[PDB]
């Protein structure tokens, strides 16, 4: 519901990637979102976030 | 903030889950997603067409 606030510099990196990749903003956050859950998050990181995701998703 | 930005709901679920898990600011779990895809996943070629149009965004103000 609710935007999400950036700062000048964080939105104008965003827009940058964007310009690299041919993809949706909502959609190119979700790329760089799967791929920073997949290669930088430990196993016990990750298998919180599933947990934390899930009970949002019934929330 | 004068920027922002709109997410569909799984991605908000998305991105409020990785809040749950580090603990930062949207803005700042933003910007460290982004320089980890920048500097992890593109290409070289990407990479150097990414850095101008950052300098290109710099201009444009």
């Amino acid at each position: 519901r609710k935007n999400i606030k950036l700062t000048e510099p964080i939105f104008n990196k965003l827009k940058a990637l964007m310009k690299v990749k041919d993809v949706k903003q909502y959609e190119l956050i979700e790329i760089i979102l799967d791929f920073y859950v997949t290669n930088k998050l430990s196993e016990k990181e990750r298998e919180f976030f599933n947990y934390q995701l899930e009970e949002l998703r019934k929330e």
